[PDB]
């Protein structure tokens, strides 16, 4: 239809806030799945270890 962003909010800071310890979080829409990017120092899924 048309635009109309109604209340924008990501699960990265709603429910999965306690997931991405140290890293950039990006909720995937096309896949409806949340992920946690780990920097060079960090690794894994949550990216808690560096």
């Amino acid at each position: 239809g048309s635009s109309g962003s109604s209340g924008k909010k990501n699960p990265c800071n709603a429910e999965f806030q306690n997931f991405c310890i140290h890293g950039e979080c990006k909720y995937i829409e096309h896949l409806e799945a949340v992920t946690c990017k780990c920097q060079q120092e960090y690794f894994g899924e949550r990216c808690g270890e560096k």
